[PDB]
């Protein structure tokens, strides 16, 4: 998943997020899985948080011979969620809540030869909704649920070497001797590494909806089919770039510094899943999910002006992309709860796209978890997480990187009911 969370509940953490759409011991599940509503005949709650550990890295050397090391490029984030969920009535029931289905945050030093391709990425996004269901009968029922969406992302991109490439490559062309052409790559060699070449910032609301299937054989084994409706963000914040206003090269319009309004429309895929759960004994429940999220989607980030023109550009042509979990639930006894759960999420980037800002890639899951109830109306649940990725070789601009990324999740949640 390139700029996808899954940290919705410390349950899902312990079970690796599998079947997340079949299964409702607890009230985390209905956030994004509307049916399981159906699933609770009394007030529950639910809240916590999911911290997380990455350890991102980028290697290389840029043509300059500077190194593009970077270093633990990934910070530490905490992940919260919160929810509730209410019967109605015995053919009725809703819910509200709020967490994170999308964030991400990149950031090398702005000495960083990579500067121009790598400075600064962020995007913090929080999804409050709201849902509602109704039961068919003993077997159906359906979920439909409307999302508030809320984005702050700030962009902002440097000068690693590119002037003294440039200025080197203006040096080694015909033009060189040039009185014109040196004073061209006395120039070019001039700017400085920190030498902002873009910055873009805002915040934005995107609406969406939900709807899920929710199909019980019976009070053991269920299965569901959600749809989670794609959702479009269009900013309208602040632009501008240090680079004097006369640079105006494949690079980001300059400003002198002055700031302009800016335009940017952000792509959130849409996304289907289907999961089954299943209670193969009174003590043991087997539970697994396929999901598709179509990161197609998200073709491009493109910043424009007031008067139309494009200030900021970067292709990213992302296809469609699956996350396959299975996992396993061992109600020990009434006061414990086990859970385990493997899984693997392929990045929907292509070789040939790929870009140190998303430093993504394929990943695996192994994931362990315990719940202890203290009284059937009070739990804690406590989760964590091993994730691995796939090392994987970026060609953006004239550099060529390598990454590799692994992190760990602790997450706890505290449950309650009337
Ligand atoms: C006018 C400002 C518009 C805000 C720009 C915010 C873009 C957030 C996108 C996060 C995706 C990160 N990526 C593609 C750059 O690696």
């Amino acid at each position: 998943a390139g700029f996808q969370l899954n940290e919705f509940s410390s349950s899902g953490l312990g079970r690796a997020y599998s079947g997340e759409g079949a299964i409702a011991d607890d009230a985390g599940n209905v956030s994004r899985n509307p049916a399981l509503i159906t699933m609770f005949d009394r007030p529950t709650f639910s809240a916590g948080a999911v911290y997380i550990d990455p350890d991102v890295n980028i290697s290389g050397t840029s043509p300059s011979g500077r190194s593009l090391k970077a270093d633990n490029i990934a910070p530490t984030a905490w992940v919260p969620n919160m929810h509730f969920v209410a019967p109605i009535n015995d053919q009725f029931g809703w819910g509200a809540s709020i967490t994170s289905n999308y964030g991400l945050a990149t950031e090398f030093n702005d000495t960083y030869a990579g500067g121009s391709v790598g400075g600064t990425t962020d995007l913090e996004t929080m999804n409050l909704n709201l849902s509602g269901a109704y039961r068919l009968n003993n077997a159906w029922s359906f979920g439909l649920g409307f999302n508030a969406v809320y984005a702050r992302a700030k962009i902002e991109r440097f000068a690693g070497d590119l002037g003294q490439l440039v200025a080197g490559q203006i040096m080694q062309s015909p033009a060189g001797q040039t009185q014109q052409g040196q004073a061209l790559a006395a120039t070019a060699n001039g700017i400085d590494s920190n030498t902002k070449t873009a910055h873009l910032n805002g915040n934005q609301w995107g609406f969406g909806w939900n709807a899920e299937i929710l199909y019980e054989l019976d009070k053991n084994n269920r299965y569901a089919l959600t749809y989670r409706s794609e959702v479009k963000i269009d900013f309208k914040g602040n632009y501008s770039s240090d680079l004097n206003r006369a640079f105006n090269l494949p690079i980001p319009t300059a400003t002198g510094g002055a700031t302009q309004s800016g335009y940017l429309t952000l792509n959130l895929p849409e996304m289907w899943e289907v999961s089954g759960y299943n209670r193969v004994d009174p003590q043991w429940a087997i539970h697994y999910s396929l999901a598709y999220t179509s990161w197609s989607q998200f073709q491009q980030l493109k910043a424009t002006s007031t008067s139309g023109d494009t200030l900021f550009q970067k292709h990213e042509g992302f296809k469609d992309a699956y996350r396959i979990a299975l996992g396993t639930t061992y109600y020990y006894d009434d006061n414990w709860t086990f859970r385990t759960g493997i899984a693997f999420d392929d990045s929907p980037v292509p070789a040939q796209n790929r870009s140190i800002s998303i430093p993504d890639q394929d990943r695996f899951w192994l994931s362990a978890g315990t719940t202890y109830a203290f009284n059937k109306d009070a739990s804690v649940d406590v989760g964590v997480s091993y994730m691995h990725g796939q090392s994987v070789k970026i060609n953006e601009g004239p550099y060529q990187f390598e990454s590799e990324g692994k992190a760990w999740l602790f997450g706890t949640n505290f449950n309650y009911a009337f």
